C-alpha cells in the first residue's frame, strides 16, 4: 500500500455526496472498477469547479468503459452539498454525475501523498486505479492549472485496451489508431506503417 | 530537494547525447529556462521511441516558450547514440531535436523517485520543473501507455500564462480560451461567461 | 497559556471574513478589547447558522461594551464566504456583524481543546476573553444543542461591572440588580435587601 | 473518564448534607437520572449562597424532569451543616432542597479539573450530566461572577428534547419554541418557518 | 562463494541474447560444463565489440571442448540485441555464436568483484569455471586493453588436460607439448628433455 | 592501495636473489618502471621453475620497454639461492635475470590476495603495475597450469601504447596491428579497416 504506481492504492472511507445524498465511500466499493480518483484544494474557489463540472459532463463516456470518477477534497460533505446547490453561472456545481468525497480528517489526502500540512488542503493529486486497486498512472499539479479530462479519460481507454488485447499504445495514442506488438520481430509492422 | 510539486527538483548531472555528441548536463544548466525532465525505461523498445520522436518533433513549439526538452533512460550514452543512428522505419530515434541523458549509475532515476529497484529501470515519469528549478507538475505511467506530448505543452504554456498575468486557468484550458481572476468577485466575470 | 479560566488564552491566527472580504486576525488584535471566541462545528448545518445569526443580530450590543465577537470553525474561509452568500431562509447567514474565522489546519480547535480529532471538526466551546487575553469563562455544549446568546452578553457585562465597581454579581444578576460587597459585614446590606 | 463533553464524567464519592443530614453520595446513585453537578469555591462567602439558594428553589422544576442537582465544596459536611443552619439575612442558606457534597480531600474538584491547587478551592464549574454518565455541557466561570440557574435549566431540557425527539436545538431554544431535523432537505422546514 | 580462484563462483541469474532470442540464464544452467565468463564495459564502445566477435569467431573450438562462453554487461538485453543486428562494420557484433547476458541491476557484476560503483559498469573481467562450477582462473584489464581469446581457450584446454592426464602444465603449454609427473623423481623425465 | 585494478599497488618489503646476491627490494624502487610481479607457490616444484626461466630468459625483451620482472614465493632467500645454484636439467633455475623474492613473513602474498592461508603458499597471481604504481593487469592461476610469458609481455605493450598513442587496443591486439580511436565517428575508421 502507497501512492506510487505499481503499487496498491492506499485503503480510503469517508462520507460522500451522491445524487444529492450523503454515502459512505471507501476503496473496497471500487473493486471490479476503474477508478479515477482525484483531489482539488477548496470548495467555492476557482480553477476546482471547472474540473469537477468537466469530469460530471464526461462523467459518462467513463461509466461505458467502467470507471468510476471521484471529485475529493478536505471540505466537509455538507459543504460539498451546498456547493451542488450553487449554479455554474454563480461559481458552482449544479447537479453532478461524480461522487464529492469529504476528507475532514485530511487522512485521506495525507494518504495519498497529496496533502499541504501547513495550509491543510490538497494539491491537483489524480489517480488512475485498476479493478484490483492498483495505480497505473498519478498526476500533480500546482493549484493555479487545472487538469486535462480528455487526457484522463484517453489514459483510462489505453490501460484498458493494453489489459484486453497485449499490444501497447504509442505517445498520443487515440483509440482506433496504431499500436505496438511489444517483441523486437512484431514490432517492425508498426514502426514500418507510421513512418 | 524531493520529486514532489511545489519543492525544488533534485540535482541531478550527467553525460547526454545533444547534436550528436557527448555533452555533460546538469539542474544548474537550465537555470533561466522551463525543463521538461521525462523518463523512460529503456532504449531499443516499443513505447519509448514513439515518445522521444513525438517530443522531438514538437521540440520547436517548447523551445519557442523558453522550455527545454530531456529524455533520461539507464542506458549509456553509447545506446543513446547507436539509437539514434537507427532510422525511426527500424524502431529508432533518427536526428534529435532534445537531449538524452544516460543514467547509468542509476541515481537519477532514485532520486526522482522513478527507479524500479529489481528491474533496475525508470518507469515513465514526467517533470515539468520552472527556471527557478521548482517543480510544478508531475505525472507517472506504467510501462505499456505513452504520455501526450500536447499535453505536457498545453501545462507548460498554461504555469506560464499563470506567471505572466496572474489569472488562473480552467480544466481543459487552451491558449485563448477563458481564464479566471481568482478572487470570488473577479471570477464572476469568467462563470457568467461560459455558462 | 492554556484553554482554561484564569490562564492566558491560547495564541490563534487565521484568515476570516470580515465584512465580506478575507483579513487575517490573531488573538493580539483583540489586546485592549474584551472577546467571545466561540467554536462551531460545521458550515451547512443546522443549529450552527441559528447560534452565528443570534450573535450578528446582537453584535452592536457586545460592541457597545467593548467586546468583539468571532465564530471559528475547521472549514476553509471560501465556504464561510459561500454561506454568508446564502440567505436565511435556505439555511444561510446573509450579512455578518461578526468576524468568521477559519481553522483551516484545525490547529485553533486543537490548541483550545475543543477538536474532536477522531471527525475532525470543533465541539460548541465559547471562550470569554478579557482585554488581557486572560480566560473569564468558557463552556462547552454537544452538537446538538445550540448556546444562549443572552447568557453570553449577561457573562461579558458582569466581569465587566466586577472590574469597575469591585462589587460581585449574584446568581442570575441583570444590570441594575444588586451586587455584594465581598466582605463579611458590608456583604450583610446585600442579603438583608434581598431578604 | 474525563471532564469533557462527550466523555464519561469522573467517578467521584462523599459525604453530602441531604435533609439535614450525612449522607454518602457517589456518581453511581444517579444512573438511570440526569445530574447538575456544581462547584464553588467556599461556605461562608458572596456569590456561592445566591447561587446556591437559587438553585435549591428552583430544585423542584429540575426534579421535575429527572434531574438531580447536588453542590460541591472543599468544605467539610459539617461546615456545610452550619451554613445550612445560618439563615440567608446572614449570608447563609437556610432549608435546602439539593444535596451539599463535601470534596474534603479535594480529589472530586482535581478529578472534575476545576481546583486550584495554588489556593485550595474550586472554580465555579457546572457539570450537566445524563442517566449514562456523560458529560453533556460544562461551564466554568472566575470566581466573581455568579451562573444562571436559568441557562442551567434550559440547557438540561434541551438535552432531553433531542434525545426523545431527534431533533436539534437552536440558539436560545426554549420548551414550545422551534427545532430543526438535522438533514439537508428537512432542515428547510425550520428556516423558512423563521424567516 | 566469492570470485577467487579455488572458490565456488557466485550465482548468477539474468537475461540473455541466445541466437537472437531472449532467454534466462543462471549458473546452474552450466553445471557439467566448462564456462568462460567474461565482463565488459558497454555495448556499442570500441574494444568491447573486437572482443565479443573475436570469441564468437572461436566459439566452435570452445564448444568441442565442453566449454560455453558468455559475455556480460550491464547494458539491456534489448540493447544486447540491437548491438546483434549492427553489422561488424559500423562498430557492431553481427551473428553471435555465444550468448549475451545483461546484467541490467549490475548486481552480477558486483557479485564478481569488477563493477566499478562510481561509473555503474564492469572491468575486462574473465573467470574460467570448472563443471562443478569452482573458479580455475581469472583475469582483470584495465578498459583500453583487450584480452587474448587465444590464451583464454589454451587455458581451458590446459585445465582440462591436468584433470584427465594427472600431469601439470609447463609455462607457454600448448596441446602436445611436454608435461611434467608432479613428483620429485618423476620430474626429472620433463627436466632432461626440455633441457 | 588494494590489488585490484585501477587501484594503488599495495605496498611492499623484502629480500630478494639479484646476481645471486641479496638485495632488498621495494614496490618504491619500481617508481618510473613498469613492474610484472608475479606470485608462484614453492621453490624446488614443477610448473613453478618453467614460469621462472621462461620470464629470466625473456627478461630482455621486459627491459628493453622498462619493465622490471619480479618472481615472489613465501620461501626464504637462501632457497632462492639453492634454486638458482641447481642446474635446468635438475628442476632448478641456473643463471637468473630477474629478481626471486622471499616473502618471508607471507605478508606481501596475504596483502595481495594470492595467500591460501591453510596451505601457507600464494596461488599463480601476476601484477602488471605502471611507473605511477598502479594495477593495470592482474591474473590468477590455479596452481597446476602455468602462465603464458608471450602474453604478459603482449599486456605490457599494450599498456604502453594507449599511454603513448590514445588509442585503444582490441582483443588479440599485437604490436603494429590496427587500433581503434575512442570515439564514435573516429573508430568508423578501425572497422571499416578490418571488415
Amino acid at each position: 500500500t502507497a501512492p506510487a504506481v505499481t503499487q496498491h492504492a492506499p485503503y480510503f472511507k469517508g462520507t460522500a455526496v451522491v445524487n444529492g445524498e450523503f454515502k459512505d465511500l471507501s476503496l473496497d466499493d471500487f473493486k471490479g472498477k476503474y477508478l479515477v480518483l482525484f483531489f482539488y484544494p477548496l470548495d467555492f474557489t476557482f480553477v476546482c469547479p471547472t474540473e469537477i463540472v468537466a469530469f460530471s459532463d464526461k462523467a459518462n463516456e467513463f461509466h461505458d468503459v467502467n470507471c468510476e470518477v471521484v471529485a475529493v477534497s478536505v471540505d466537509s460533505h455538507f459543504c460539498h452539498l451546498a456547493w451542488i446547490n450553487t449554479p455554474r453561472k454563480n461559481g458552482g456545481l449544479g447537479h453532478m454525475n461524480i461522487a464529492l468525497l469529504s476528507d475532514l480528517t485530511k487522512q485521506i489526502s495525507r494518504d495519498y501523498g497529496v496533502l499541504l500540512e501547513g495550509s491543510g488542503l490538497a494539491l491537483r493529486g489524480l489517480f488512475i486505479i485498476d479493478p484490483n486497486g492498483v495505480i497505473k498512472h498519478l498526476s500533480v499539479n500546482d493549484l493555479p492549472v487545472g487538469r486535462s479530462v480528455e487526457e484522463t479519460l484517453r489514459l483510462v481507454k489505453a490501460f484498458q485496451y493494453v489489459e484486453t488485447h497485449g499490444e501497447v499504445c504509442p505517445a498520443n495514442w487515440t483509440p482506433d489508431s496504431p499500436t505496438i506488438k511489444p517483441s523486437p520481430a512484431a514490432s517492425k509492422e508498426y514502426f514500418q506503417k507510421v513512418n
